[PDB]
């Protein structure tokens, strides 16, 4: 079938807001080993990754933390090819979404020819020269995009990084908050991208179609879904560290998973963002925790519609 | 024109929480009558059917108030028939929804060619042998459906039970919680369903569209929409007994409704499982009622275009 | 590029809730011309357009404030040329949609070859002789109708007024509440509209681009859309003076607006109904602003996927 492999991931210095750091711990304490167990699946739990702070991690020009970051993607990356090795689909419950330098590097080194899939409110595309904020959580695709090689910096951290995946192998989805410079980077480099606005114009059966076909449609290869839980409508998942208006449904969130697991292509997956602390009420943290587990486990089988062996 | 049958059907014991007998009570005195009146059509108020509860009822097996739930049906049954046979369109504001095998019998004694459309978040074609939960209320169908024949063994309550419909001739809108064993009926019998995932692919337009072709394609048959509550979001119908998230949004409901009226081909219908009992606040049993009012009076006339005589 | 003429109205006797005069106000403080001017315009603020009460407005039969209500559109109608004059789009942060007469007048008296785009949950196309409740923020249409001319009564106020644009020529989105004699004009005049019905069968994907087909089809002529803050459901813009149920969407009022923009066509544009006052909670007021300006800057540029110079 496909088989499982997780990797706790308790990562927040790529971004202010430490919390994110509990994603790992929640999502698993909220029953999500048993669950996907209670599908069809060998779940694989490689644990989390412990992390040491780097006890002299001055930024990079604006960019804080870069050291502390590239090395939690540097360690991530090995292991995420280990599990990849073992023949099994990497599951990263991150922290922060900066991770994702990580997860996608470990993978390609597996599987150099995997095409992505961005679920986000945003491009996280900013370059350590393009950041205003200077969030390296906002920056992990410049990273890993070949056409960005040569924009980006030498910066402390990620010696190691080899942009991986080039601009016609990405799909965004979810998009409603681009960076002016973000914006320009995705209209250049002819990025395939879905923001809200499309949407709406197209409906979530028709976007689904036209991602996967312009992912799959020369070859079946290997897929990649980041998933940013702000992706979705801060009404699904208030408890994410940077939340946007006129997000994905539930019920969207959900068919975008059904659908990539249907064509059973996924070799790679994410789940980043949430942080329980920076929800209001006890229940928005189970809000936003419970649909993170309804994601996930349409990634790996269960449908609105039923299943049975 | 149209007719109306009203046939007040205050049962419960169909599931575990009584309240859902409450409906035809808080239905009928949030102005129901009127409200059609207003609109073009002859209310014929059969009043509520008086159930004596069966003082010795023990279980078949698991199956919990067998004689008591199949004796309403058949009650309910007879009298369904009589609507028909004033040729009038039968409306059952229900109780819970194991009253179905009541309705649709009476409507089929006379329009043995009925279609029907099963607005539901649950399938409710659970065999009192595949049944968990042992709840009536979510095995309807399998009494009503011919190919089930010889699957359901022989209960307490309903000799007189003779499958109508056939597998080709029922749709199922809403769906997004179907027991492994449902399931695998709903894919062996080759069964018609729209459950969420196609809601969100097809989008409510086509869906519509697609059950009334497949249903109304051959012959323009009479049809039957048996309506469950909690075939909408509990953020629309939050007093319902067994709800579910994910659900078809208010607009969408009321989309369906309009779309089954503008046929011209309801012969019966039936508003079930609504307790306002199980409500939070008074309002929620106010937005659950109010709503629900807002689509009986969609399936005869009520368009949020206008209207005019 | 497009220049921006604003023009503050705070009228409100075009209906009972006085409040909505507060609506240039609010708008303004939200931050409207900064938001405006980070992006490309050039913002020209004609100010709060002053309206001196009239002493001795005595209705025209169940008709309130005709004169009061007249002349608040007349001196509306002349400033709104006087932008069109200086060759930029007409912004007019309104109080009641009844200065819709004057908006569409004076925008029409330099581009009578405009179409119209009415976003409202409300036709507003009563004639003072069909009018039940008797306001006129529901008649702004039956008075610039030319069709209509003749069935329009002589009301004190509106000598000046002449039939601007004809039936052909105006599209309703987002109707679910038309009187009995309004759904009659609608569907004798042959009027387009896309009512919730529509909406919900086509998606406002489809919906968006047969408004504009339908209108900018033969030629591309100038555009003028009235919008209603109530043509969005309630739980978006709940401080509105007559809101329903089962609205727009924030991402579809968003959609609507960035297509329209994207035709560059827009001549006129007027932001009606928004009343703080009318709203429950202090955020509830935020909401409904807030939502507001997300519309107006969608008009004029800002789009979910980016933007850059
Ligand atoms: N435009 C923002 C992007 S924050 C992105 C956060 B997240 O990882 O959740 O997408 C910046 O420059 O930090
Ligand atoms: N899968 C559940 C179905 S409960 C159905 C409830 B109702 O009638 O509301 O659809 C069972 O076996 O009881
Ligand atoms: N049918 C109502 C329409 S109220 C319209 C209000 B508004 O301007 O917001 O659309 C009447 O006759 O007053
Ligand atoms: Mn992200
Ligand atoms: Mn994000
Ligand atoms: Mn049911
Ligand atoms: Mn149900
Ligand atoms: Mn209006
Ligand atoms: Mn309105």
């Amino acid at each position: 079938s496909r088989t499982i492999g997780i990797i706790g991931a308790p990562f927040s210095k790529g971004q202010p807001r430490g919390g994110v750091e509990e994603g790992p711990t929640v999502l698993r304490k909220a029953g999500l080993l048993e669950k996907l167990k209670e599908q069809e699946c060998d779940v694989k739990d490689y644990g989390d990754l412990p992390f040491a702070d780097i006890p002299n991690d001055s930024p990079f020009q604006i960019v804080k933390n870069p050291r502390s970051v590239g090395k939690a993607s540097e360690q991530l990356a090995g292991k995420v090819a280990e599990v990849k090795k073992n023949g099994r689909i990497s599951l990263v419950l991150g922290g922060d979404h900066s991770l994702a330098i990580g997860s996608i590097s470990g993978h390609a080194r597996v599987h150099p020819d995997l095409g992505v899939i961005w679920v986000d409110a945003h491009t996280d595309i900013n370059t350590p020269l393009t950041t205003t904020s200077g969030n390296l959580h906002g920056q992990p695709v410049s990273f890993l995009l070949k056409e960005l090689k040569g924009k980006i910096p030498d910066v402390p951290g990620f010696s190691w990084v080899t942009p991986c995946i080039s601009a016609k192998d990405i799909v965004y989805i979810g998009l409603r908050d681009v960076d002016p410079g973000e914006h320009y980077i995705l209209k250049t480099l002819g990025i395939k991208y879905f923001s809200m606005t499309e949407v709406d114009r197209l409906g979530i059966g028709k976007v689904m179609e036209e991602t996967l076909s312009y992912l799959l449609g020369r070859k079946k290869r290997p897929i990649h879904l980041s998933f940013d839980v702000d992706g979705l409508d801060p009404s699904f998942t208030p408890a994410t560290g940077t939340p946007v208006v006129g997000g994905l449904t539930y019920r969207q969130g959900l068919y975008i998973t059904e659908e990539i697991y249907k064509t059973g292509l996924l070799s790679g997956l994410d789940i980043m963002e949430v942080n329980p602390s920076l929800g209001k009420t006890p229940e928005e943290v189970t809000r936003t925790v419970n649909t993170a587990v309804a994601i996930t486990l349409a990634c790996f089988g269960l449908a609105r519609e039923g299943n049975h062996k």
